[PDB]
């Protein structure tokens, strides 16, 4: 339903349109942010650079002057702006929660409790708040517990706690790879031909710095709520192109590519674990949450459903070439991404579990006769294994 233009913003895709009777007595949440600001004028400012270079010597075509004008405005547009969740993200929230109060009244009738937690990120606590708003909207008789901050950074931001990821994400073996694939698939000249003279004056790495910085800057403004738009600046199949490179430079540095032999999926186990353990406290009786809710980031959530092992999203393909055939970026974590493990009783006292990724039924690797619940015990001896797993392979790059 998300035309191939959307679909190309890869991980900065707006969240996508949203718009059988059994009510389920607890929901296990993780979200990232809504649509945000960008959080960086680098791009920015590189591409501002090159063509006020090119003004300087009269190197810019009509279209190149335009650009550049416009790229002068969003620099002022985005001052003071940079990283905060925008409109749109907050509008995004509203409709995730408002959809799962309206497909399960009942779980958040009465006095419901729930909690809520993010990251120390304003956007996350953005999100979380503007979520929280509308459940109390709705129900102003919830009980609501609200956290946030660092102390959450072992399960909502594990990506920052883990050095041999960090390394692995800062100067790992996938580097080379993407820089070569990028070099393979990006073309510059002809898109720089359409706002500079002599672009083949240009060496083929500034080139390449300056049309990556381009896309960036398009890519990220239809989550803005700025009325501008830049999908134009490239055809179709640039955009393919670009995409291509992206969905795998997250794929090897943030989910299951042999180069990253795991690492980067196995650093999420303690928000599975965490995961695990909320939903036990509340089968139990120990806790009598509703819902558990948190809010963080596409760095949480992207190993977060490879560990889970959710339908294609742990695949470990050898090729670069064909990983986005496998793997695709825009379809795990799009602005707004989100995993919601439903949970349900049935008359016999039997406790199934649904997992959707953003709000779609979602596939694990183990049987069941009804589609899409899966016996939680099943589950949960499988999410250990995964967990296990994981540690495994944290104590061999430790």
């Amino acid at each position: 339903m998300q035309t191939k233009i959307q679909k190309y913003a890869g991980t900065a895709m707006p969240y996508p349109n949203r718009t059988d009777g059994m009510t389920p007595f607890y929901i296990n949440h993780l979200g990232r942010h809504g649509a945000r600001f960008p959080t960086s004028r680098k791009a920015l400012d590189k591409v501002e650079k090159v063509l006020v270079s090119a003004q300087q010597e009269n190197g810019l075509t009509s279209e190149g002057m335009a650009l550049l004008s416009m790229i002068r405005r969003l620099s002022r547009l985005f001052d003071g702006q940079w990283g905060k969740l925008s409109k749109l993200g907050e509008t995004e929230q509203e409709g995730i929660a408002g959809r799962m109060i309206r497909n399960y009244p009942q779980l958040f009738s009465n006095s419901a409790k729930i909690e809520a937690i993010a990251t120390y990120v304003p956007r996350s606590i953005n999100s979380m708040d503007a979520f929280l708003s509308c459940m109390i909207r709705h129900n102003p008789a919830l009980q609501v517990q609200r956290s946030e901050g660092k102390q959450y950074n072992h399960i909502l931001r594990f990506f920052d706690l883990n050095k041999s990821y960090v390394n692995y994400k800062e100067k790992g073996d996938w580097l080379p790879i993407y820089k070569a694939f990028v070099h393979k698939k990006i073309s510059p000249v002809p898109i720089m031909k359409k706002f500079l003279l002599n672009p083949e004056q240009y060496l083929d790495k500034e080139a390449e710095e300056f049309v990556m910085a381009l896309f960036s800057v398009a890519a990220i403004l239809p989550d803005t709520s700025i009325p501008l738009n830049l999908e134009d600046l490239f055809t179709l199949d640039e955009w393919h192109r670009y995409w291509q490179t992206q969905n795998l430079r997250q794929y090897m540095s943030k989910s299951s590519a042999p180069v990253g032999k795991m690492l980067p999926v196995a650093i999420a186990w303690p928000l599975l674990s965490e995961f695990i353990r909320s939903a036990q406290e509340v089968i139990s009786g120990k806790s009598d949450y509703q819902a558990n809710f948190r809010f963080a980031h596409a760095e949480t959530v992207i190993p977060f459903v490879s560990l889970m092992g959710i339908e294609k999203t742990d695949v470990q393909v050898c090729r670069p070439d064909s990983v986005s055939v496998y793997w695709k970026d825009y379809e795990i974590s799009p602005m707004a991404a989100n995993v919601q493990w439903l949970f349900y009783r049935d008359r016999d006292q039997r406790i199934w579990v649904k997992i959707l990724l953003n709000e779609e039924a979602a596939a694990l690797p183990i049987s069941t006769a009804c589609f899409p619940y899966y016996s939680w015990e099943k589950t949960r001896i499988f999410f250990n294994q995964r967990i296990e797993m994981a540690k495994k392979t944290l104590s061999v790059f430790n």
